[PDB]
């Protein structure tokens, strides 16, 4: 939807919380573009716009970095375990064409490793104060939704970690997403998880190649709470939570089967929930129903 995406391109601004709040999306929108080939479709200027956005963003998030690589809303500001994972998450894509140290982000990692539990699940000591930026982790499912969203953090700054310079890093990264899967893969078994908690660990776990019979767990714990009414598959005109519910299992599906039914019918509904008028409705749905409907045009495009 070239010119519906692009306007997503947005110029960074306000605190640590705020930049994030443009560049994420800005990011996503530019990163769809560039995966489904329809920059052509927009005046040739364009890229070189959205490729200064991204890359003012990058330098005015790192202004509100940390001596120990995490970030808050202020530098005075306690530091919050999601905000960083979300910066890591976004600054390792943003890699992909801006380049950045490698350096700064493996610092990052290792102050995210501080924030583990024993039994393997993340704490965030200090929440970030607009909430409604984390999606539809804030609920009675934080902890879990918390611990799957940090895990594949992790797992997007490992590809941008120097050759080996860094390894005995690497395996302490590898060693606390083993933890944490397990520790998902527990709470998934269980049960007791939400729709949005079932689709972020589904997905957390098929994306860091999580022992196959967790993997096995998430999937159909996650299926048998699919909604499918209509020829149309989600999950939860419709809130945000159910769109980015829907745009986890969707990049679940793809890394677990491909490109079958499901996946299709759930494109289709996102699709639909993404046309209206004004697109997407907050940072969580619209950054992630991207990333899951430019993965899906790449398995439809082969």
């Amino acid at each position: 939807s070239p010119g519906g995406v692009a306007s997503l391109l947005r110029l960074p601004r306000g605190c640590g919380e705020q930049t994030m709040i443009y560049l994420a999306p800005t990011l996503a929108a530019s990163r769809y573009l560039d995966k489904t080939e329809q920059w052509s479709t927009l005046p040739p200027e364009t890229k070189d716009h959205a490729v200064d956005l991204i890359q003012k963003g990058y330098m005015r998030i790192q202004q509100f970095r940390k001596a120990d690589g995490s970030y808050a809303a202020w530098l005075s500001r306690d530091s919050s375990t999601w905000l960083t994972a979300f910066v890591l998450k976004v600054l390792s894509l943003a890699q992909e064409q801006v380049g950045g140290s490698p350096e700064k982000l493996q610092e990052t990692s290792n102050w995210l490793l501080s924030q583990q539990q024993a039994d393997g699940s993340f704490q965030d000591p200090c929440p970030v104060l607009d909430r409604s930026m984390q999606g539809g982790l804030v609920g009675n499912d934080e902890t879990v939704a918390l611990t799957a969203f940090v895990t594949i953090a992790l797992h997007h700054g490992l590809a941008v970690f120097q050759d080996e310079g860094a390894e005995p890093l690497k395996q302490r990264v590898e060693a606390s997403i083993s933890k944490a899967s397990s520790f998902l893969g527990e709470k998934a078994s269980a049960g007791l998880l939400g729709a949005h908690a079932a689709a972020i660990t589904a997905y957390a776990l098929t994306l860091t190649k999580a022992p196959a019979d967790l993997r096995g767990v998430a999937h159909n714990n996650l299926m048998a709470m699919a909604q499918e009414t209509g020829d149309n598959l989600y999950w939860g005109q419709a809130p945000a939570l159910w769109i980015e519910t829907t745009a986890y299992a969707l990049l679940h599906l793809l890394l677990h089967e491909g490109k079958a039914e499901m996946a299709d019918q759930a494109s289709a509904w996102l699709t639909r929930q993404g046309s209206f008028q004004g697109g997407f409705r907050s940072t969580q749905d619209t950054v992630i129903a991207l990333d899951a409907l430019s993965a899906y045009w790449i398995a439809s495009h082969t």
